[PDB]
């Protein structure tokens, strides 16, 4: 599965 990104 894709990391998610800092906000």
């Amino acid at each position: 599965k894709t990391s998610i990104v800092a906000s």
